[PDB]
Parts: structure tokens; sequence; C-alpha cells
């Protein structure tokens, strides 16, 4: 698409380096505006960063760390907004860019970022930079963003060469003439913020945010609130007008964007803003057909099951014994799970008891997940992820590190078992480092995404064509190949019948155990009073008024154990005395 969403990791070790630029490059290819901190952190000295090249916004804050790449390409990157700030203080953090000694970042070469609205910039610990101290930086600082600090190192094992000869003012993001600082702020007339020059004639309209091709709102290199379709606007127009009436003209908010809809995944509120989370004391509804809204409850909320991350379990790192039975009955949980080493060692300090593989089951119940699923430790005992056999979505409303609605690392698993599981709402999904992990590539992880920022990276697994000479492979039964495990319960779809979640060849219609009989491909089980037929069908429906034929005795039109004697109807005193024919047909007892 053009709008991505960033990352939440700080400064953390990547958990996989095997595959941490394969991730950048997934999240960042082709995107223009990133919702969310634009975080690139532990790039090594030779990796390609050119999928960044389109990037002209970040909505939250922008953080180059402990990488050893010399140029970080950003050339086209307009605005950082700084919505959330690192360290809760900068809009621009580069920090540690050096190898453990020539290597390291050398130039910013930010030659379009002409606007931070919020926070200030950190830069330290890059021994190679130059021209970190010949920005104008308050020129970049939004007029009222001024008092941000500005934490600038200059230690260096390097002699700067001076900002090229062509440049205007001596400012500049880097040595060559294309990295001249352009300036939009400090060189204007009067009370205007931006302009494109040093007239007044040149001066951007207030709506706009890094500068301007001309005066209109609609001439904005960037906007400072929302962009209504091209035109630069303070508010988004209302879904409601003042008698008071639809308007048709309505939008919604997402981001710096009015949107006729909200985006995939995300819920509408009354007052037409596009969320992740509801207001306090909101449910959220499923209009009948995809939609999801925000609705305020007018009585008390019905009782809702949180997952990590959410009320109670805001700061809860790991599901426990203490907490797994929270999630008894829980067909939906508002939150993450996350099973990580503690999980499942406990800990002998607070008294916490280790999680029993059994408690597990709690989860028997679980069909949807709206954060994350983060599996980093797992039960030797337990072969597969079938505790959430009924899993059927992980929205990633909220997503580990940012990044990923599903990780599964360094776990002892040999399959998967996720056999319900049909979405990902959003995020990336991880797995790697399961040695003994198969039928990984039987998935069909394409039908599970919903955008084209989703992939599943992988690796450390066990090779697909070791388990391919092994019999590991998809029961024959399972349509195209896709499985999630070994045999026929583990199917993505029945190409046959299903008896209970068991894929099979046939029901038992003639042949078998107890006679079946067949629905929507569904093999479905006689009456246990029919008696099974030699030559034809045992039954036609599940009642004791289905047989072909009873195995005992006959109640009118029901085949019974027993003939009833003393049974009472309902709302009557008269009781049923019956007896069994000498063909075994219920007759009436002739005293009462
Ligand atoms: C990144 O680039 C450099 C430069 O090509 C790599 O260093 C080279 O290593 C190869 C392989 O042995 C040598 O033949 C070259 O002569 C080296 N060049 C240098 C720096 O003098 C370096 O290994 C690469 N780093 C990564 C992450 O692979
Ligand atoms: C505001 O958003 C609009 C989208 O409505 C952007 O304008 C479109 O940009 C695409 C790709 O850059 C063009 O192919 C279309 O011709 C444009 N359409 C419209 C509605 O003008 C626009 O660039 C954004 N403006 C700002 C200031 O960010
Ligand atoms: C950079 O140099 C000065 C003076 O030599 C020193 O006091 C300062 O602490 C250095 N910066 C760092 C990385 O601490």
């Amino acid at each position: 698409t053009q709008v991505c969403t960033g990352t939440d990791m700080k400064l953390r070790l990547p958990a996989s380096p095997e595959t941490h630029l394969d991730m950048l490059r997934h999240l960042y290819q082709g995107c223009q505006v990133v919702q969310g901190n634009l975080e690139l952190t532990y790039v090594p000295a030779n990796a390609s960063l050119s999928f960044l090249q389109d990037i002209q916004e970040v909505q939250g804050y922008m953080l180059i760390a402990h990488n050893q790449v010399k140029r970080v390409p950003l050339q086209r990157l307009r605005i950082v907004r700084g919505t959330q700030l690192f360290e809760d203080k900068y809009a621009l953090a580069v920090l540690d860019n050096r190898d453990p000694q020539p290597e390291g970042l050398r130039e910013l070469q930010l030659r379009s970022l002409t606007e931070i609205l919020k926070g200030g910039v950190l830069i330290r610990g890059n021994p190679q930079l130059c021209y970190q101290d010949m920005v104008l930086w308050k020129d970049v600082f939004r007029k009222n963003n001024q008092l941000a600090p500005v934490d600038i190192d200059t230690n260096r094992s390097r002699a700067c060469p001076p900002c090229a000869p062509a440049c205007k003012d001596n400012h500049c993001w880097g040595e060559s003439p294309e990295d001249c600082q352009i300036l939009t702020g400090t060189i204007c007339t009067s009370g205007c913020a931006r302009c494109k020059g040093r007239l007044p004639t040149d001066c951007c309209h207030e709506q706009c945010a890094a500068g301007c091709t001309g005066p209109k709102h609609s001439d904005c290199l960037a906007c400072l609130h929302f962009n209504h379709s091209g035109i630069c606007e303070l508010h988004c127009p209302a879904l409601v007008t003042y008698e008071s009436m639809h308007n048709p003209e309505g939008r919604y908010t997402f981001g710096a964007s009015c949107v006729t809809t909200c985006p995939y995944n995300y819920l509408s509120t009354e007052v037409g803003s596009c969320t992740l989370v509801c207001p306090p004391n909101n449910q959220e509804v499923t209009a009948e057909d995809g939609t999801q809204r925000c609705e305020k409850c007018s009585k008390p909320c019905a009782r809702v099951c949180y997952g990590l991350g959410m009320e109670h379990l805001r700061g809860a790192r790991a599901i426990t014994s203490d907490n797994v039975q929270e999630f008894d009955g829980c067909k939906k949980i508002f939150g993450s799970l996350a099973f990580l080493p503690e999980s499942f060692d406990g800990d002998p300090s607070s008294g916490i008891a280790p999680l029993r593989p059994e408690q597990l089951q709690v989860f028997e119940t679980l069909e949807e997940i709206t954060g994350y699923l983060y599996i980093s430790a797992w039960p030797d005992s337990l072969r597969d992820l079938s505790v959430f056999q009924n899993l059927r979505i992980i929205r990633g409303r909220i997503l580990h590190d940012g990044a990923y609605s599903l990780t599964l690392q360094g776990l002892g698993i040999h399959s998967l078992g996720l056999r319900s599981l049909r979405e990902l709402g959003s995020g990336l999904a991880l797995i790697h480092r399961n040695a003994h992990l198969c039928f990984v590539h039987t998935v069909p992880w394409d039908q599970l995404f919903r955008n084209p920022h989703q992939a599943l990276l992988h690796s450390g697994n066990r090779p697909e064509e070791d388990c391919g000479l092994e019999g590991l492979v998809c029961n024959s039964l399972c349509a195209h190949g896709h499985c999630w495990g070994p045999g026929p319960t583990q199917c993505v779809n029945c190409s046959h019948f299903l008896r209970g979640q068991e894929c099979v060849e046939e029901c038992r219609v003639w042949k078998g155990l107890p006679r079946e009989y067949v629905s929507d491909k569904r093999c479905l089980p006689c009456h246990p009073e029919c008696q099974p037929q030699n030559s034809s069908e045992t039954c036609f429906g599940s009642e004791a008024d289905q047989c072909a034929a009873c195995a005992h005795y006959k109640d009118s039109s029901s085949c019974v154990a027993r003939c009833p004697s003393g049974v009472k109807p309902d709302l009557s005193y008269m009781p049923i005395w019956k007896y069994p024919d000498e063909e075994g047909i219920c007759q009436p007892c002739p005293i009462n």
C-alpha cells in the first residue's frame, strides 16, 4: 500500500538477526507513511536499506541505533510528528552507530526533513558521523516546538569536510551539493510559520506542515492535521450536522487523513474516529457483515475476558499459574497471550507454581485474540499447539515488539496443530529455532494474511525436505496438501467427509461399527436403538423415529430400549403403563 505500521522494540536486540532485515523489508517496502515509530536498529555493515526510500512521513519517533551501515537512505522523509517520543522526549534519536573497532553511519542526509512537530533530537556515540552540527535545527522544529532539546554530541574519530560551496547558507545534512539544508521556517516573513521563500507571496497556508508549492491548502508538502482528499484541513468533516442530520461529506479520522471508511482491523467510534481500542466502558459490535464499531454501554458493560497488556494485566509479562484460570470459558480475549520460560519454570521466591500442561486446557474455548500470541516456551510433553485448536483469528491489534502477531521461538514442538487458525489480522508471524518442527510449510499462510506487509519469517526449524522424507506430510484426504500437523485431524479443509473433527474417506452408511447418516459432508450417528441393516441404510436422521428398524422395542413411532412403565407426561397425573408385544410392539397395560 502506502500507509504502514511502525514498531516498538526500542533498543532491544532482535530475536532473529537471521531474519531482522527481511522484517524491515516487509514492513517498509513501498511504505510512504509510517504510523508509529520508525526504528532502524542492528543493521549490519553491508545491508541494503533501499526499501526505505519512499518514506515521507513518520507519525511517532524515528530511532536509528546500533547499525554498522554507512548510509541510511531516508532522503524523501519530510516530517516526523512525534505523537510518541523516545525516552519520552526525542522525535529523532541517532545512537551508537559504530563497530567495536571503518564502519558506522557517516552522514544523516535527511535533506527532505523540514518538520518536527514535537520532541527534540538526540545524537550520541556516532564516531564517523558528520554534519549533525550543521543543521539549523530550529528551522526544522515547528515554531511552537522551539524549546525542544538538542542533545547532539560531536565526538569523532574523523575530520569533517565543509558544507559544499553551493550551499547558499552554511547549512547541510552531508557533503554533497544535493544535501544542502532547505530552510522553510526561519526565513519566513511575519506571522508565517512555513514558506517556500523570503517574501510573503511565498507563505504557506497555516494548515501546511513542512513547506509548500504555493499559497493554497492544496499545495502543502505535508498536512499539519488532516488530509481531506488533497486539501489540508484543521478537522475532518463531521458525520452529523446540526434539527441535526447525517452528513454525506462525513469522514472518519485515521492518522493524518480523512477516510470514507475505517481501514481493515480498525473500529469506528460514534464520533467518527478509527481505533485499535475502544474508549472505556464501550463494547465492540460486529456489524453482521464485516465492520466493527465502538459503542458506549448505556448500563453496565457485559463481563469480558482481558488478556495481557489490558486493564489488570496491563503490566503482566506472561501467562502463569496465578492467572491461567481467569481464562476459563473465554471465547474472546481482549489483549494478548505470551508464554515465556518463566511461565513453565515458576519462581520459588514468590512461590509461583510452574504452569502445568493440564491448566492450558482452559484455552480450548478460545476462538479469538485481539492482540498477539507469543510462545517462547512450551511443555516438552506437548508435541503441538493443540490447546489452541479452536483459535480462529489473531487480530494483531497489539503486536509483540510492535511487529509480530504470532511468535513461536525455541520450542520443542513437532507440528503446529493450530487447525482453526484462519486469520492473522495484521503483523508478521515469526517461527524460528524450533529444531523438531515440521508442518510449517504445509500451512497456506497467504490465506491467513490480510495486508501485503505481512509475511511469515522462519529459520532454524526442520528443513521441509527432511520432513518430507520421513512421512511427515499432509494426510492425503486434506484438500490441496494444506494441513497443520500429521494425520486426518489436521486438514485446513476436508476433501471428503468429517466424523467429528476427523477427515474420512467414507461415512458408515453401509459398513461400520455404529451406523451413520450423511448431512453436509458430516458423518452423523444413527440412534443407538436403530437396528443396523445388512442391505440398506440404517437410519436417515438422528432420532429414534428415524431408523429403518428397531434393535429392541417400539413405542408408537420410535425405537426404545424399554417400554414405558409408569411414565407421566409433563403436566399430567395419568402415567403410561406399557408392555412389549410378542413382536416387540409396546402395547397399553389393561390396568392403571
Ligand atoms: C561488508 O563489506 C566489506 C567490504 O567488501 C567486507 O569486507 C571484506 O571481506 C571480504 C571477504 O573476506 C574480503 O575479500 C574483502 O577484502 C573485505 N573488504 C574490506 C573491508 O577490506 C565485509 O566483510 C562485509 N561485512 C559483512 C557484514 O558481510
Ligand atoms: C493528501 O492525500 C492525497 C490523496 O487523496 C494525495 O494526493 C494524491 O496522490 C497520489 C499519489 O501521490 C496521486 O496519484 C493522486 O493524483 C493524488 N490525488 C489527490 C486527491 O490529489 C496528496 O499527495 C496528499 N497531500 C499531502 C499534502 O500530503
Ligand atoms: C566527548 O568528549 C568530551 C571531552 O573529551 C567528554 O567529556 C565527553 O564525555 C565525551 N562524550 C561521551 C561519549 O561521553
